């Protein structure tokens, strides 16, 4: 009797795991509009930003997946379109490679500066969009 | 010279339009952050709500680049991909087969029905949603 009944069960267990995976999908807009929507008729509105939030848990998934399938040629494939982008990257790495020999003191500099500069650089950068035409006018200068 | 000044001057209209690209990129954060809080410490929660969204931004940007990668082929790629999927996708075929042919002539009366099916499915699914799991358990049954 018993390893009869019990395998009945566990079929009901996977009509709850069916709805556990519905219900949790469903929960996870409700998690981000606590955070996203309390930062930023309403029926449609709702029911559009659960669907998109379900397109982003596909997109996530559907990632993760194609990824997984890979596991070199995606990374050379990158590269062909880098053959063009890379002639900017290879002048890029140069600087970045002098900056990891310079990185720890400078990497605890720039996080500290990160809080107090970083609201700083907000209101600075107002000027420096004004500065990038200045800029180009000392570059047709020089 | 009066045509260096022309010649250069043209970096200058072009440097200025690279800023506005820039500036533009930003204000599809800026925008999908109103267009969430229309549907919905505050500086430190929206540099945060808009760093995230522009991680989203190249993730969706990721998502075009797929449909830049078919630019048959690329869907036999995800064919593959799918042979393992394929033992509960070849299931999922036949209906999709049928699908196929009637939808995109179907497709203009869809727009129609997408109207009068989006009240009609949010009643209809509040019963299918007790249904799914004991017509599920039906399926585990046979």
């Amino acid at each position: 009797m018993e390893s009869i009944t019990s395998g009945f069960l566990g079929p009901l267990l996977v009509l709850q795991a069916g709805f556990f995976l519905l219900t949790k999908i469903l929960t996870i807009p409700q998690s981000l509009d606590s955070w996203w929507t309390s930062l930023n008729p309403g029926y449609r509105w709702m029911c559009l930003r659960r669907f998109i939030i379900f397109l982003f848990i596909l997109l996530l998934c559907l990632i993760f997946l194609l990824v997984l399938l890979d596991y070199w040629a995606f990374g050379k494939f990158l590269w062909e379109w880098a053959s063009a982008r890379f002639s900017w990257l290879s002048l890029l790495v140069p600087f970045v490679q002098w900056f990891a020999g310079l990185s720890p003191t400078v990497w605890l500099s720039v996080i500290w500066m990160m809080w107090y500069w970083g609201p700083s650089l907000y209101n600075i950068l107002s000027p420096f969009i004004p500065l990038l035409p200045i800029f180009f006018c000392l570059w047709v200068y020089i």
